[PDB]
């Protein structure tokens, strides 16, 4: 089987390059990522929309309540191993994703070690300014009222109803930064969502700057995948 892995900073256009591909070769796509495994945080977790996928497949490593915790990373790599596994007959499948816990575990496991042809990318960090740039319209995109999707804010505003998301939810990015603004600014966080017109503004780009932190991180942290 053919593997093509790609990964990288958030915001690094990952999700559409794999898309893509995906389009041209049939093959479906698994999101190395724990926490678009809790669809309800769909959107800020970073989910494409439906729409986006233009009817290629991405292939989640579980479906879970956010009360029961972000998949953990060997939970995930367990997961990874089966989904990949029980498709070996297949011609190829696209790996793509930014969890550093579990591109840490692939690049410790075995599994990979062996049996696959690969086509490894990976996606790099760009200038600071740029990356904000891309990350604040990621972030309007996320805070965007659409028909189809709860926004970022309407996926915090229903979770803050259960006591136990709103530890989870302070250690996710978006959400972490969306609560702070929040406590900062004296607003309930069920008022996000109504929030005067420049508030949006700030909201935004406080989102964006961390995002950024977080590409740092995953810069740092990353393995480095042999190619
Ligand atoms: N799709 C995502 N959306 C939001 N935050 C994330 C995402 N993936 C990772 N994180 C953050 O980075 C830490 C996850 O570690 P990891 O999956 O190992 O990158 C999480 O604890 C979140 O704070
Ligand atoms: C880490 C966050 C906020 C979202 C996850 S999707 P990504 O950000 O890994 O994705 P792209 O590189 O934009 O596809």
């Amino acid at each position: 089987m053919l593997l093509h892995l790609i990964y990288g900073p958030t915001c690094s256009g990952k999700t559409d390059m794999a898309i893509q591909i995906a389009q041209e070769t049939g093959w479906p796509v698994v999101a190395l990522d724990r926490v678009q495994c809790c669809p309800q945080i769909a959107t800020g977790s970073g989910r494409p929309l439906e729409s986006e996928l233009q009817s290629t497949r991405r292939i989640y490593l579980d479906s879970r309540p956010l009360t029961e915790g972000i998949l953990d990373a060997e939970s995930a790599h367990r997961r990874l191993i089966f989904e990949v596994d029980w498709r070996k007959s297949e011609e190829g499948l696209i790996l793509e994703g930014g969890s550093i816990s579990l591109l840490n575990c692939m690049a410790k496991s075995p599994f990979w070690r062996s049996g696959f042809q690969w086509h490894v990318k990976r996606l790099r960090l760009g200038d600071s300014d740029a990356f904000l740039t891309r990350a604040k319209q990621r972030v309007a995109e996320m805070f965007a009222i659409r028909e189809d999707r709860p926004s970022l804010l309407e996926e915090l505003a229903e979770l803050w109803n259960y006591p136990a998301a709103r530890p989870i939810l302070e250690d996710i990015d978006g959400y972490r930064c969306a609560i702070r603004f929040a406590r900062k600014h004296d607003l309930a966080i069920s008022q996000l969502p109504n929030i005067d017109a420049g508030r949006h503004v700030e909201l935004i780009e406080a989102i964006a700057n961390e995002y950024l932190e977080h590409a740092l991180s995953q810069e740092r942290d990353f393995p480095q995948w042999p190619e």
